[PDB]
């Protein structure tokens, strides 16, 4: 079993690391979820019935809510939780599926001030021998050490030398990461209210800039996450010089970094943490 | 006559902010309503006709609807109209009966985003002179200035220094408003759907959650209508630290507030805005 | 017209030094600004719209932030804009008001090695005709010659004959200005990151010794700029003799000098500049 189980709860979408051995692919999906089990001849979104807690998740989702276009999205979530959970739950249901497997390595991230929290959170959630019904299908599992991380902490893959700051442009929300050496400055670092849905890339861009002001311009930003290019770009218009988007290798666009970075660049310490 | 009516037409229950010189008594009465005069030697519900319509208001209606317990309500109601025309109506009885007097200052409240609508509403079919009559007994009166405001707004005496949001946890509505220093920000607040009684508080505050993701943790949250203190205490649970209930200073449980609160704090403003 | 209109464009706050014939007055206020037009009945801080900008400014603004207490500066602009931009817009707006006239000749200041840059910048964006609309209020105005000038420079003017340094402590911003004789020396003088409200006086007096120690302890050291009587003190303890506060004469604390200071000192060169 083990499987080294990167996984990013995303507010727009979720993934999973999938490092399938030879290659990671990504286990994604809308993140966009609804209460209530009892719709009816239903398909599309499943059923996920999970610590007395119950939702519809999948792409259909979005019909949900037409017209409600608001709810969609439970964002700027400075935590884990409570939605969160079930995220978590229906990814760790489909990297099942993918891999048809149980007992999971898992590896989360989140904003970096809240990851105390969020330890606290999934631990008391999902830390050792759990079990779920997803659209009358029980699954039983188990995780044995949660590894908490930083969101877009991944990007350091593609941070060339970085001893300066990754901008995660995400859903409503931004994370900036001032890492230095191969650390992160906690006493520096912060998240940022909202993001990428909430208001214009060069809002976040001048908020950002208003956030840290201590950042020299020349410093080495690495944007990641959602507009990854395009807030690299307005960056550039704000006055930034050495900025560069987390380009992900493969044909697997922006937003996709996160987790799989983390993975890509930390795996065997993983191998060597949750082990 | 002059006489400042604040008066809520709330889709549970209606209320008036009555002054009463020394002090704010609450002319408050059941919101639900019901159709046709004639039924026969009935009392308990009054017969009220007014602008050609023919509704049974008061406490016994609830009688009217034995087993329709549903068509009790009419909730949601991101606007005034058209019952609502008749809870003014009544209210407006009601409190003339209280005081004996007639000329009102009209003051109204409703979802922030209606509030145009609502005064062309209840301008066109209040504004100036008007008379009904209510168990056969006849009644003249007027408004000259009907002025409208926000739903939930009066709760800002009671929300210390509020440069942020008041939470309305109504009926079947539910109520945001994001004031900063002490006006509306149109362009953030809204109304959501549904409220109290189609729902359970979790799921409102986790529906606020989600439409408002933009709210950080630690704004001061104040809680107003209906179970104002539960809702504040599901909101900590949710996640929300500064949250407060507007806890209307004598023993006015929290429906209450909303107009109350209006008249409390800006009162001479609408003893000018009126006049 | 004419008017010498040096004005601080500063990051915590800006400042016009208002010859107004007989005496220097000063044209401050509060440099933190806002997005957004659209709140509704407002008042406190003014709608400034300029180069399809759209921004609130003053003192209220703070309540605008509130909790947000950190995004309300925009500092350690090592070159002008954007911000900036409006800063200058609502200064000249400003001062307008207090003359009641237009064309000005403006005289702008910034750390030394941005000079250039803003130049450009706010050449590109004020040179010329202009106008604006604050609240709903047009006007139409001008600057024929922008002037720009060294960030601190001013405080030459209580510098007792020197041909060594000033030390300008502001927001988020320190400058050192080498001046030699009566110029600014280049190839020694810069600007460093960040200033007064992200770390200690000390904090910057050490940085200031790590980026100077080309400085004799005897130099005439003159502090300018926010915590400039607290920052020579400061710098005394570090161990630098020769160090003095630029007292701006009348009770005008401090972080005034800068641009009253290059007025009162350089004027008549910028009578014949600007002309
Ligand atoms: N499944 C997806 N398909 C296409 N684009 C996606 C998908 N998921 C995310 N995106 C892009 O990513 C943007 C938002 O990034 P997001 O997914 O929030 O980043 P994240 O770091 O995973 N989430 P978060 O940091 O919690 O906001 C979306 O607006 C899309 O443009
Ligand atoms: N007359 C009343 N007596 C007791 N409780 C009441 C009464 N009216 C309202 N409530 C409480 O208030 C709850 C609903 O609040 P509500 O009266 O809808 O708030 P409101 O703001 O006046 N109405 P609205 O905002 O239009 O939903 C009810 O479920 C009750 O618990
Ligand atoms: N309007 C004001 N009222 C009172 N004190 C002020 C005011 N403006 C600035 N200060 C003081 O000046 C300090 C910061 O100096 P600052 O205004 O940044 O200098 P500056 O040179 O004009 N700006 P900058 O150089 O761009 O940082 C503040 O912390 C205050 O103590």
């Amino acid at each position: 079993m083990t499987l080294t189980t990167v996984i990013d709860i995303g507010n727009f979408s979720t993934k999973y690391a999938y490092k399938d051995k030879k290659q990671i692919k990504v286990g994604s999906f809308p993140s966009i979820l609804h209460s209530y089990k009892p719709l009816e001849d239903y398909e599309g979104m499943e059923r996920v019935e999970y610590n007395g807690l119950d939702y519809y998740v999948g792409e259909t989702v979005k019909n949900f809510y037409f017209g409600r276009e608001e709810q969609m999205y439970f964002g700027n979530t400075r935590k884990g939780h409570m939605e969160g959970q079930i995220r978590l739950v229906y990814a760790l249901y489909t990297i099942f599926k993918e891999t048809g497997k149980k007992e999971f390595n898992l590896i989360l991230t989140c904003p970096y001030e809240s990851m105390v929290t969020d330890k606290k959170y999934f631990v008391q959630h999902f830390e050792g021998e759990r079990e779920v019904i997803v659209e009358g299908k029980s699954f039983k599992f188990t995780v044995h050490n949660i590894v908490m991380a930083a969101e877009g902490l991944g990007a350091l893959n593609f941070s060339d030398s970085l001893n300066c700051v990754i901008v995660d442009a995400g859903s409503k929300t931004l994370n900036v990461l001032y890492l230095i050496n191969g650390s992160i400055s906690k006493m520096d670092s912060h998240t940022i209210n909202g993001g990428t849905i909430d208001n214009s890339i060069m809002d976040l861009a001048k908020t950002f800039a208003k956030t840290c002001s201590n950042i020299d311009y020349d410093y080495p930003i690495v944007c990641t996450g959602g507009k990854a290019e395009e807030m690299k770009e307005c960056l550039e218009n704000v006055g930034y010089s050495t900025v560069s988007s987390a380009e992900l290798g493969e044909d697997k666009p922006s937003y996709y970094v996160n987790s799989v970075g983390l993975l890509l660049k930390y795996g065997r310490k993983f191998e060597e943490m949750f082990a």
